[PDB]
């Protein structure tokens, strides 16, 4: 394929002519983005450009990462790949890599909608992601920064979750606090406790937990969940941590339904479910799929798991050359997906 140069974002893009049209849509994780019209199949798509991939061992590795979690994700609210390219013709020449997906217009926070969202568009929103969230959760792979601004959303309010798995001064507001406190233990779940700050706010139309800063976010979290139990502290190995929260007055844990003024009492109960300060006492991204908050939309033949996914390479500290040699790899192995892949139920 033949490829062209165009500057964008104040750098030079190598893309194949078959993408054309490129406009800039913002900065993902360790690149930024551009929409593209694909002109192979008259679609719209979203074109990555991984910033300086193999400069240390850090972005080496962080390269393959994506590369190879992009490669396995196939759900229809995940994001994955259409497409990989390098204008590279050799690993000798190889040091930029660009990743294509279908166009997603906006983010959460963007979400198209006539002055305030109605319960039942609540509902689609915070189904996607519990699909997407069951389907990442079964190969055992977490986003730990789940958020609005991680939820690509298009035209008709379909989702996409993307920058899971991986790893500026970012939003912790919607954190797992086990996540933003650096307690010892964590399992997927953390992600659900950010599903739960996300539909509040949904609700709402606030920030469920607006801190100012992590003791801030920490009191405003308290002040709805209620002072935890001794077991709690077994998590927190920092002493003035524990000492800090033990010495806190107690406070009662709220009614939610005095919290989340009319709305739906199966969103206030879903609600109840999520944000539980034991991780080990949340709910599932399974179960709340089952909740019957989501009935008119459950569909346990269209909520699939992954397919097995081997994450042996993170433990594996290996030369950049070799990071960089996988990754071409990965490039060169890649097949695209049909351009249909889904039928009538
Ligand atoms: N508009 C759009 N549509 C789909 C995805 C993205 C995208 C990607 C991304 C990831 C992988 C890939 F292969 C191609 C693109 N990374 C960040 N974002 C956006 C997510 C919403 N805020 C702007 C950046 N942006
Ligand atoms: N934080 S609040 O008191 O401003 C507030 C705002 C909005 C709401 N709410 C509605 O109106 C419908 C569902 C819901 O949760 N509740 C509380
Ligand atoms: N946004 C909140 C939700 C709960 C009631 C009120 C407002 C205090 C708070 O700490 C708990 C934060
Ligand atoms: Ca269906
Ligand atoms: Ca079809
Ligand atoms: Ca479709
Ligand atoms: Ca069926």
């Amino acid at each position: 394929p033949t490829f062209y140069r165009q500057e964008l974002n104040k750098t030079i893009w190598e893309v194949p002519e078959r993408y054309q049209n490129l406009s800039p849509v913002g900065s993902g994780a360790y690149g930024s983005v551009c929409a593209a019209f694909d002109t192979k199949t008259g679609h719209r798509v979203a074109v990555k450009k991984l910033s300086r991939p193999f400069q240390s061992i850090i972005h080496a590795k962080r390269t393959y990462r994506e590369l190879r979690l992009l490669k396995h994700m196939k759900h229809e609210n995940v994001i994955g790949l259409l497409d990989v390219f390098t204008p590279a013709r050799s690993l000798e020449e190889f040091n930029d890599v660009y990743l294509v997906t279908h166009l997603m217009g906006a983010d959460l926070n963007n979400i198209v909608k006539c002055q305030k969202l109605t319960d039942d568009h609540v509902q689609f929103l915070i189904y996607q992601i519990l699909r997407g969230l069951k389907y990442i959760h079964s190969a055992d792979i977490i986003h730990r920064d789940l958020k609005p601004s991680n939820l690509a959303v298009n035209e008709d309010s379909e989702l996409k979750i993307l920058d899971f798995g991986l790893a500026y001064v970012a939003t912790r507001w919607y954190r797992a606090p086990e996540i933003m406190l650096n307690w010892m233990h964590y399992n997927q779940t953390v992600d659900i406790w950010s599903v739960g700050c996300i539909m509040a706010e949904l609700l709402t139309g606030r920030t469920l937990f607006p801190g100012t800063d992590h003791i801030d976010q920490l009191k405003l979290i308290l002040r709805l969940v209620g002072t935890p139990g001794a077991e709690l502290l077994k998590k927190i190995s920092s002493e003035s941590a524990r000492n800090y929260i033990q010495s806190l007055a107690q406070m009662p844990k709220m009614n939610f339904a005095n919290v989340f003024i009319g709305a739906n009492p199966l969103a206030v109960d879903l609600l109840e479910k999520m944000l539980v300060l034991d991780s080990d006492k949340r709910i599932t991204a399974a179960q709340a799929l089952a909740h019957a908050y989501f009935a008119q939309y459950h569909d346990p033949d269209d909520e699939p798991v992954a397919d097995p996914y081997d994450q042996s390479f993170e433990s594996r500290d290996l030369l950049i050359d070799e990071w960089k040699s996988l990754t071409y790899d990965e490039v060169i192995s890649f097949v695209p997906p049909p351009l249909d892949q889904e039928e009538m139920e």
